[PDB]
């Protein structure tokens, strides 16, 4: 508790590298409006003309929420470079969150003159949902996270959620949540808020590419002792006669050579070229999409199973729904051109992972015999097989960090498909609201609910501190690695900087996979 | 039971920062020309919006109505059954993979 | 070369900024950066205290030194003073080299 004239916190944006730990700290200044005029609202797809696939039922809330779940909320571009060039992995360890220097301001409008003044006795309400009792809205990759650039002031997003829906209607099993029915701390201008959080144990994200591929793991100099069936008919000179001929795995035959392992799972997606003229002329984004069917309602699979974006020298192709796509600062919200988006490239994992736009392989579909020819078929979707190995999708400086693992009877490899760390108990949602301040009530009692309030909003600073654990690179590789680097040549701007108007931009996505490891 | 469904886990009020390919041909007015157009996930688009999770495994089975007159006229219980093959010997899969009995 | 003390580790830069104070945000969320702020500025006092070490003059010179002095004669203004409008002025540069030493 502080008075009116004492600051309740200090600005801390820093990055500290010690041993196998790096600690990031970021401070931003925020602004919180009143949402929904202090009301909870039933929201629905009703009377929107929505397709069956787009129906929803839910509620909008008066509350806002803090979202720091993206990597540029924490690492600067230089810091991200230090991470990805020097480290085979990393994971989050613990978390510290602070709200301070609260200012609540009332807004008065007379004629066209808006006047803003301090309201020193008003409060804001803050609580974290530590027991995960609310619908968890983080991890859907929503905008409204802390800005990448520390000098930018950001608006706090409005909290809302969805429940079970049949069309645009609800079901008796649908849940409604009042956030005023949790406890929350109330803060005047001298108060501050804090809590800490510990990440559970998670695997290090793999920041590296394999320097080998699954099908190349053999000694190139040595034969095997295993035999395979090489030929079902002998050549002779006269005519082809049925025969059974066997060869042992040799270096000339690496493709037919027996192996211990299989590539990872595959769900095939449509291939689309970054050159317009190569693609079919039609709108196939929905009709040609890889989709799943849930309760008679289709949803595009995206980004889907972790798969290589393209094979060698096909770089102009990308999976239609299968890659993370970031917008530039010049991108519009809908139907923006290719030059305004940044399409990530998952190419590093083609060592262990199927290419996203190709079949997993071929299977025998029949019994051959002297009468009937052997037939095969393509496998476009392949589930887990014993012996499969795969890499998870890479993360990105502007991509998400964690997702909440759904609470369910069963999981298979619960790594979030957009990338990052799947968490049973993720960092909790932090909810904030301006406390309603009634206007002058009438002189005689009325039992009707107050609709009349003093217009106000709030602003302050927020700090997030995350400790990260690093996995060091042990390699015996003789030759130099690939590194992320900035271009040394001259240019009009510097990457990851403001322009002459003050606009901070991010030139490109930066993944984590540069250093290499044997497979 | 879950009070949410996998495909509805997003905030209905907020756009995403991720983009998806919305259209492979532009409308214009004259004729359809090849194009690459991108939209960011919005609340109006929940079906095309990028997500972290997939529904569980599936082994499809034949649908049969509790009203006789809707069903095909034939005995398909064996010939239309979901079955597994073990040592050249067929066994009906039953009840099989956990799946919802019907949609809405 | 402009004169004074070369320092490997000089007195540090002291940086100050007014913290941005957003104006009233819109009633629906926008992810666009705030361009709208309450106009403000700040004022205060600053104190600087420097301790200086002196090297005393040891000379055996018999005759009087050259000294910096103000002119004793009358004039309309006093050197290093305000004028009738309140403007402080410095009449001339003053160096440090007056006393003498053998070479």
């Amino acid at each position: 508790a502080d008075g009116v004239g004492n600051a309740s916190g200090n600005w801390h944006c820093d990055s500290t590298w010690l041993g196998d730990r790096v600690i990031t700290t970021s401070t931003r200044t925020w602004a919180l409006p009143t949402y929904n005029n202090h009301l909870y609202k039933q929201i629905s797809s009703a009377s929107t003309g929505a397709s069956n696939d787009n129906h929803y039922f839910g509620y909008s809330t008066p509350w806002g929420y803090f979202d720091f779940n993206r990597f540029h909320c924490h690492f600067s571009p230089r810091d991200w470079q230090r991470l990805i060039n020097n480290n085979w992995g990393f994971r989050p360890k613990r978390l510290n969150f602070k709200l301070f220097n609260i200012q609540v301001k009332e807004v008065t409008t007379n004629d066209g003159v808006t006047t803003i003044a301090n309201n020193l006795t008003s409060t804001v309400q803050v609580f974290s949902d530590s027991e995960y009792q609310l619908p968890y809205v983080l991890g859907s990759a929503h905008q409204g996270c802390l800005p990448p650039f520390p000098a930018d002031v950001f608006m706090i997003p409005q909290y809302g959620y969805l429940t079970l829906n049949n069309g645009s209607q609800a079901v008796g099993r649908s849940s409604f949540y009042c956030l005023e029915y949790f406890p929350s701390q109330m803060l005047r201008t001298g108060n501050n808020f804090t809590f800490s959080y510990t990440f559970e144990e998670v695997p290090f994200h793999s920041s590296y590419a394999h320097s080998q591929s699954l099908d190349r793991l053999m000694n190139p100099l040595i034969d095997q002792y295993l035999y395979y069936l090489n030929r079902t008919q002998n050549q002779s000179g006269s005519a082809q006669n049925k025969d059974l001929l066997f060869s042992r795995g040799s270096p000339a035959g690496m493709s037919v050579q027996p192996k211990n392992w299989l590539p990872g799972p595959c769900y095939r997606q449509q291939r689309v070229s970054k050159t317009k003229t190569d693609n079919n002329n039609s709108n196939f984004t929905w009709t040609g999409a890889s989709k799943y069917n849930l309760n008679g309602r289709e949803s595009i699979i995206n980004p889907g199973t972790a798969m290589a974006s393209h094979k060698d020298d096909e770089d102009k192709f990308f999976p239609m729904s299968g890659v993370m796509i970031f917008g530039k600062e010049s991108a519009g919200a809908s139907n923006t051109a290719l030059d305004n988006v940044m399409i990530t490239d998952e190419e590093e994992i083609k060592a262990t992972n199927p290419v996203a736009t190709e079949r997993f392989g071929t299977v025998a579909v029949n019994f051959q015999s002297s009468s009937t020819d052997p037939a095969t078929g393509d496998v476009h979707a392949m589930g887990a097989l014993p012996g499969m190995v795969w890499q998870d999708r890479d993360v990105y400086l502007q991509g998400p960090i964690w997702a909440k693992i759904p609470h369910t009877d069963g999981h298979f490899h619960p790594s979030p498909l957009m990338g990052g760390f799947g968490l049973k108990n993720p960092p909790p949602q932090i909810l904030i609201k301006n406390t309603p301040v009634p206007a002058n009530p009438p002189a005689e009692f009325s039992a009707t609910k107050f609709a009349s309030f003093i217009t106000q909003y709030s602003t302050g600073q927020v700090s997030v501190e995350i400790e990260w654990e690093l996995q060091k690179e042990n390699s015996k590789r003789w030759n130099p690695e690939v590194q992320y680097t900035s271009n040394y040549a001259k240019s009009a701007n510097v990457d990851f900087t403001v322009d002459n108007n003050g606009l901070y931009t991010e030139p490109r996505p930066i993944g984590t996979r540069y250093l290499t490891r044997p497979l």
